[PDB]
């Protein structure tokens, strides 16, 4: 367990592989963006080795499948993905010696394949059904998924599906949550994050509510891509997400993605609301680097 | 001194600002790319908050100018740059509350300004003299530099020039070198890196040769952009740099820039040469993320 049972000293010793770079990310105080009262802190998930939080779930999905004997040594892995999850799976399979094949729609920007290809993935571009270059439809995605399912059947590969695999949320129950609890020294009044798979929210919140049943956990929802609509939740507009993505860069020096701006907008709404206790500590997630975007 | 005199616990405590993310980067063992005999290790400078080693020199140039009283509280800063140094200076000035202006040629890809703009820089695009979009000439760069010099004169700003400022190399003498020595537990037989300003090579090597005068330090030279030709040196072709950039991704899961591939190609040539002792430990630098490239 590179993320939990580790004697690796990243600061003062040798890091054995990129797997040991995943997790144990910094918890940064955003004290210039939010000068009080109460405190805003956020996990620096853009400092994972592929620059998103997906490294955590990618490591868990593969490591757990190896541990159970389902994924054999040097067995092929396949995924349909144009996003962060594919970068994470490419990284972990590169280190662990698994051949990796990715399918995605030809409608994607070629930018979406660069990191996966650089990490050894065999990227297969699948013809569009209904969409056109830069407009990838539901039907275009379904055609990519069908190609991946057919290749998996023909090659007897291990299929990765972060929406359907139970170990996806386990990653954050075992790592993200326990790290926030330790880094805050047990001072946290609220946790919030947006939901794609829901793994980060569900796993992290489950752990935090075991340590402090009083902690308030909120799903960050778009008002109406990555994060999706539907317990307790905070809505943020695209305009607000863009606004706080900018403010995070200008006041804290951190260039993160769109979902990060939504998370920061929501956290600031919560801090301004007066719904929490005096001097409340609020934690959210800096999900990925702004560099990961076309 | 966020990089040297620090009581910050990044793993198990709170990181006060992005300045505390700079330096103390992981030293990774590249044991799959190089299975022996001897060992290849490299500093993970792509895990600085702007995803390059330039965060180190950027922090030093500004912090030292504040310490001497040359750069006053809230005083404007200006640089001519289309590269990593501008991202680093944008990050540090954002946190420290300095207005930052950057000039660059209009010939640059608009991609070169995105991170600086996201971190609050006032980016001024300067008309080309001799070049055209995607071909920035020496004369185009000279026109950008003239604009920056004129703005500096008119605004009484603090000018940043990493090629001419003495604190540029000091950063690596005080941080990079001492970290490699600690992380290897004093086992290092060779250090090598390419030279832009030469700050990383000069400062790091100076420190390492004080701890182990037997250590062999090599400049990585292109055969004939960022890294430049001319003590002891190793030449690498563009083809070799591309080849090892790919192998680093495929065998270690790390997606780094072109200069990183040159550094790894050179280190592997040295390890294969038989010029070092049996079981030699060789250290180089993973200078930046592959995401920083158009
Ligand atoms: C995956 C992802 C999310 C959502 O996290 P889940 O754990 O899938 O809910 C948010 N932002 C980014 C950038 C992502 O890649
Ligand atoms: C600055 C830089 C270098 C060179 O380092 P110096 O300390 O200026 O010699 C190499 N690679 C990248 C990507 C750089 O940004």
């Amino acid at each position: 367990q590179s993320m939990t049972e580790s004697t690796v000293d990243r600061i003062n010793g040798i890091t054995p592989s990129a797997l040991d770079l995943i997790g144990n990310t910094p918890l940064i105080a955003l004290d210039r963006l939010w000068p009080g009262p109460g405190r805003l802190l956020a996990k620096c998930e853009f400092l994972n080795p592929t620059a998103s939080l997906k490294d955590r779930s990618s490591y868990y999905m593969i490591a757990k499948a190896k541990e159970s004997g389902q994924l054999k040594d040097g067995e092929s892995v396949i995924e349909v993905t144009s996003g962060n999850q594919g970068g994470g799976i490419a990284c972990v399979t590169a280190v662990m010696g698994h051949p990796f094949t990715v399918t995605m729609s030809k409608g994607n920007s070629p930018q979406r394949a660069i990191m996966m290809n650089a990490l050894g993935a065999n990227v297969i571009l699948v013809d569009q059904v209904t969409g056109k270059p830069g407009n990838v439809t539901a039907d275009d995605v379904a055609a990519a998924e069908e190609t991946a399912m057919k290749i998996r059947e023909e090659t007897n590969a291990y299929y990765v599906d972060q929406f359907n695999n139970p170990t996806n949320c386990l990653a954050h129950y075992e790592t993200t949550g326990p790290e926030i609890w330790r880094q805050t020294n047990g001072r946290i009044d609220a946790f919030l994050v947006g939901c794609g798979t829901g793994g980060c929210f569900v796993g992290t919140s489950k752990f935090l509510k075991e340590k402090n049943p009083n902690v308030r956990c909120f799903v960050v929802e778009p008002e109406g891509p990555i994060a999706g609509c539907t317990n307790d939740s905070i809505s943020v507009s695209d305009e607000e997400a863009i606004e706080y993505r900018k403010l995070l860069g200008q006041k804290e020096g951190l260039f993160c993605g769109f979902t990060t701006g939504g998370n920061i907008a929501a956290a600031i709404k919560l801090l301004k609301s007066g719904q929490l206790p005096k001097d409340a500590w609020v934690v959210t997630i800096l999900c990925d680097s702004g560099l990961k975007y076309p």
